[PDB]
């Protein structure tokens, strides 16, 4: 089997991407944030504290003839950005782009943090990291991909995120029309539960390529590109007037600037992030100070190849017995 679904930016900045997901019988379609940095499929629901729902579409398990309470199971998750959610668990039928899993754990939120409430466009998350990170207790549950894998034509999914435009998540096949050149595959460590890999270096604009190993994670659920402070300083030094602002929380730059591109290495291959992908717009409405899309990972504890990086590539998440990651230009 295979599946193919369009993923759409939630706003004009590509702050996140939402993908429609069918849950239950009859189907209830929710727009979920596909997150290769976590491993829980959780949704706003009829059980979510009413004051914490503000415009989201909810899953109502009592209206699904295939929903079953997973007795005694609870979940609770905290994300890198400080947001969180928790609740109980149902199993139900879940379909993405025509690919159906029966008995998928659907984690129903009883509580969500303010950032989730305040984002009316995201009805929940669909985790695509390794199932070892799943938070369901006392019996850990599998991700949608893990459940689907054996049925797929090939044990893979691909992320093809757009810049200020829709893109695609495919399951079970590689669309050879969706990228240019070849796909370069690189090793993955699953030790921390992430799609963790090592970039071979970087360049800023038309500058020379610096060969240096940068361990980090391919994370569709993180907006920006978080890299070591040395790398980030080298980038922003090429933008007149750019500075790190403790008050704002990262590098900012004059909105009048033209940003240089940023290149990262995948083996001997190179992925080029155009400068415009690194512009996250005014820090507040009407400001002429703009927020940068490349930020320091110092104090995160891990480098993160988030959407800024991934949307410059066609990315293969290869879930073979020994997982690997593939990157192509597009």
């Amino acid at each position: 089997s295979t599946g193919s679904a369009t993923t759409t930016p939630i706003d004009s900045l590509d702050d996140a991407y939402i993908t429609p997901v069918q849950i239950g019988t009859p189907a209830q379609t929710l727009n979920l944030d596909f997150d290769t940095g976590s491993s829980d499929l959780w949704v706003f629901s009829s059980e979510t504290t009413a004051s914490e729902v503000d415009g989201q579409t909810i899953y109502t398990p009592s209206k699904s003839t295939t929903a079953k309470l997973l007795s005694g199971a609870t979940w609770s998750i905290s994300y890198g950005d400080g947001s969180s959610s928790s609740g109980d668990v149902y199993t139900d039928t879940v379909s993405v782009g025509g690919l159906t899993v029966t008995g998928q754990a659907v984690e129903s939120a009883k509580k969500v943090s303010s950032s989730f409430t305040e984002d009316s466009t995201i009805d929940g998350l669909l985790g695509l990291a390794f199932s070892t990170l799943n938070t369901v207790s006392p019996t850990q549950q599998k991700t949608f991909f893990d459940n689907a894998k054996a049925s797929l034509d090939s044990p893979v999914f691909t992320a093809d995120l757009g810049y200020h435009a829709p893109g695609t998540y495919n399951f079970g096949f590689i669309d050879t029309t969706a990228y240019t050149g070849s796909i370069t595959y690189t090793a993955v460590s699953t030790k921390q539960g992430f799609w963790e890999w090592t970039s071979t270096g970087y360049a800023v604009g038309s500058g020379t390529f610096k060969s240096t190993s940068i361990d980090g994670i391919a994370d569709t659920g993180t907006t920006l590109l978080y890299l070591p402070a040395t790398v980030v300083s080298a980038y922003w030094a090429q933008v007149s007037g750019a500075k790190s602002s403790s008050s704002v929380g990262g590098y900012v730059f004059p909105c009048s600037a033209t940003l240089p591109s940023f290149t990262f290495g995948v083996g001997s291959a190179r992925i080029v992030i155009p400068g415009d992908y690194i512009d996250f717009g005014p820090i507040s409405t009407g400001s002429s100070s703009c927020f940068g899309g490349i930020q320091s990972s110092a104090g995160i504890g891990i480098n993160i190849f988030g959407d800024v990086a991934l949307k410059a590539a066609f990315v293969v998440f290869n879930g073979a017995t020994t997982p690997t990651l593939g990157f192509a230009s597009k």
